[PDB]
């Protein structure tokens, strides 16, 4: 990566997950498909969830083959395997977790389907219910929050 | 930009500002410059705010001219001058003064000094202080609401 490159990778990786370092391409990737896996779950993934995963992914800045191979990805593995494949990985699990949930909201509002599928990763995950509701909560206040902040700043017409 | 590129660059732009297409190159810098002239206002802005601010502009994809030109950027321009230069930017006040927030907030809690450069530079902008309190409480929101994403994502280690 370029110095500039490193700037922006830097600040928006500390800004989403707080790390003081940009996770390799191979931990992106990673922690994308356990994403993927878990908001799949049993189910599906539409392309718009699939979609949204994406561009999240690729606003970090990573490697173009993160990306390519993501689009092709068949998010049909055990999340508990795909996890494994990277020690940073595996300390992950309610970072994967809410992640999934917001993935699971891009295409509208969760269902009860979606909230059954989360605890079932969740408790492959081996994340308890009690922590699971916080994360379901932190989603609902950290996007009705930026729907505030979107208001506030553009209350009627927006440049772009 | 690439596909991928664009893929990243949109969805972060549509994350923090709620825009639909991705800013000119231009109209990103002279937003930043703007950002920077409020944050600074009377005057003076700290190494640590600069750099958080080009670290922000960096993670929505921007060309590397835009970045190595704020570098060197003195923001002693009339902020009403500077965002006269975008009929895109022109329309950003409330954007452009939340930004300064976060950026005066980078090196740490704001002080009455900046809460009273703040409102000086709102007044060129046109905000009401009604308005101006608003911004102010909701960066106070979105700062507390992610370090609560964090403590609860990671609670004791982090892996990165
Ligand atoms: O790479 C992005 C990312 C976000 N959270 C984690 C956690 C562990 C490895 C990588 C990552
Ligand atoms: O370029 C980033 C940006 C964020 N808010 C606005 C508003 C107007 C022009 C550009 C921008
Ligand atoms: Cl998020
Ligand atoms: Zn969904
Ligand atoms: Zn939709
Ligand atoms: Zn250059
Ligand atoms: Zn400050
Ligand atoms: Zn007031």
């Amino acid at each position: 990566m370029s110095d500039i490159k490193k700037l922006g990778s830097s600040w928006i990786i500390n800004w989403f997950f707080g790390f003081n370092q940009i996770p390799t391409n191979e931990d992106s990737s990673i922690y994308m498909k356990s994403v993927l896996t878990c908001a799949k779950a049993d189910g599906v993934i539409s392309p718009e969830e699939k979609d949204w995963a994406l561009g999240f992914c690729a606003s970090w800045g990573v490697a173009d083959w993160v990306i390519e191979d993501l689009k092709t990805y068949e998010a049909d593995e055990a999340l508990e395997e795909v996890i494994a494949r990277s020690p940073q990985v595996s300390m992950a699990q309610r970072d994967i977790l809410l992640s999934a949930i917001w993935v699971s909201a891009a295409d509208g509002e969760l269902h009860e389907k979606e909230k059954a599928k989360i605890r079932k990763m969740a408790t492959i995950l081996g994340i308890k219910e009690e922590i699971v509701d916080q994360l379901e909560q932190l989603y609902y206040y950290e996007a009705a929050l930026r729907q505030k902040r979107l208001n506030l700043l553009y209350p009627q017409k927006s440049p772009y």
